[PDB]
């Protein structure tokens, strides 16, 4: 299924697997525009450390209410918020401590559900998780390719990584140039 890693972009890598167009990129994702950005979260939905505090204090003060009320209402392995002021339609919120190829596995599918053709995520359970980066980076590209391989991808055309540090922008390069 995999397409030739390139660089659109200075410190920008991408590549095809199947149909859907795989970008990884090291900086800000609040920055980002797409229709599903993730939140890497803990499994009271509260976080506010790192990526996640970005994403909540840029999102606002409706999308942190919307979290908290959500969580107590069921036991919830993810939650679809709107996007309040990040420039998306829903944030998905996915626990950072859960297996990350599940956890991609259901963004792709919710992204379907809506018809959703871009979805923008950080390095899944690098931050307050402590999920190894070589381990998250195998888990991501496994579940778009098991997505792909299912012959699932209708809508969803772009998964783009936005990753908090240089460092593990690099580990998801190697594992890209590993499956070329
Ligand atoms: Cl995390
Ligand atoms: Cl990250």
């Amino acid at each position: 299924f995999y397409g030739t890693v390139s660089s659109p972009d200075s410190g920008v890598y991408e590549m095809k697997i199947g149909s859907i167009i795989f970008q990884v990129a090291s900086g800000d994702i609040t920055k980002e525009e797409a229709d599903v950005i993730v939140n890497s979260t803990s499994n009271s939905f509260n976080l506010k450390a790192g990526v996640s505090k970005a994403i909540l204090e840029c999102a606002g003060q409706n999308v942190e209410r919307e979290c908290s009320q959500q969580a107590q209402q069921r036991k919830n392995d993810y939650i679809i918020t709107g996007g309040g002021f990040l420039r998306c339609k829903n944030i998905i919120h996915v626990i950072g401590g859960n297996d990350v190829k599940s956890s991609v596995s259901s963004v792709l599918q919710e992204c379907e559900k809506k018809n959703y053709s871009s979805i923008c995520l950080p390095a899944i359970g690098t931050g307050n998780a402590k999920q190894h980066p070589d381990k998250v980076a195998e888990a991501i590209i496994d579940a778009i390719e098991d997505f792909v391989q299912k012959g699932s991808a209708q809508s969803v055309k772009k998964v783009k990584v936005v990753i908090f540090l240089p460092q593990v922008l690099d580990v998801f390069y190697a594992n890209m140039k590993k499956r070329e």
